[PDB]
């Protein structure tokens, strides 16, 4: 697909750097046209098939059409598209009140239904993506943004769909991901995946988002895989010794190793932990 091919030079004004990726680096800009403030995402271009630096033309596409696809509140949206010899540069909303663990780590521990507040959202826009048979494939604590953190009660955004995709009968999918940590264990042991593997990394954001701690992080990258595998974890009295019942039976109906038994986003809205 053609993107727009002006320089983004012509109608932005780029400046100070958010975050840098392996392959991408997100600068804050300003539209001249407006003066309205977005995220630049400089996406590296392969641009020759056997180089292992850059990202493939087809996972660009991906990316930018599910973002094309989306608009919802607690969804990131895309702005425009340009791109030149090296980059795609996706001009994305700015969540300038950053990532929402680092906001929640500057106030005094919020209570279980604060951290529910939040947890909700998230839902919300996953159910979005779900409804649109969409997968994150790429929950964690990182990609959990914040629109605005000085406003009553900040709106938090998914952003990242770099690793999103369409899932769509007829084909099942075996592997694509990130961070062990985060991943469920279809994806550590390359069979397919679904919709189900955002679903786990809601169970681990939401244990996170409770005791501040992580269920499956290991001393080594091999423990970590072994501990989502095998499924492995616990509700220490040190974490959650504040956290009630319904609070640990949410987090263990999307903790589950077998997909089909995981809990579905349209279970997790109506589970009584979330009323
Ligand atoms: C205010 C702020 C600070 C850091 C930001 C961003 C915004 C940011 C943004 C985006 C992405 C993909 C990465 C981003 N990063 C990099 C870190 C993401 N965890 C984005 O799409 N919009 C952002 O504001």
């Amino acid at each position: 697909t053609v993107f727009r091919q002006e320089n983004v030079d012509d109608y932005y004004d780029t400046g100070e750097e958010l975050g840098s990726g392996q392959f991408a680096v997100v600068k804050k800009c300003r539209e001249k046209s407006t003066g309205l403030q977005y995220a630049a995402k400089f996406i590296k271009k392969r641009r020759t098939k056997s180089s292992r630096r850059g990202v493939s033309r087809e996972d660009i596409e991906r990316e930018v059409s599910i973002l094309k696809e989306i608009q919802h509140p607690n969804v990131i949206t895309l702005h425009e598209v340009y791109e030149n010899k090296t980059d795609v540069i996706l001009i994305l909303e700015l969540v300038a009140g950053g990532e929402l663990f680092d906001f929640l780590a500057e106030k005094e521990s919020l209570t279980e239904e604060e951290a529910t507040e939040f947890l909700k959202q998230i839902l919300n826009g996953v159910y979005y993506l779900h409804s649109l048979q969409i997968a994150h494939f790429d929950l964690k604590p990182e990609n959990i943004m914040l629109l605005d953190r000085n406003v009553p009660k900040p709106r938090i955004k998914i952003i990242d769909f770099g690793l999103a995709h369409k899932i769509d009968f007829g084909n099942e999918f075996k592997n694509i991901f990130g961070t062990p940590e985060f991943v469920a264990p279809e994806i550590v042991n390359y069979e397919p995946l679904g919709l189900e593997a955002d679903m786990w990394s809601i169970g681990v954001i939401t244990y996170i988002l409770l005791s501040g701690a992580s269920p499956f992080l290991g001393d080594t990258k091999q423990e970590t895989l072994a501990n989502v595998s095998a499924v492995n974890y616990e509700f220490e009295d040190e974490y959650f010794s504040n956290t009630s019942a319904l609070a640990k039976d949410f987090i263990r109906r999307l903790l589950v190793k077998d997909p089909k038994k995981r809990m579905t986003i349209q279970d997790s809205l109506q589970h009584p932990w979330i009323k």
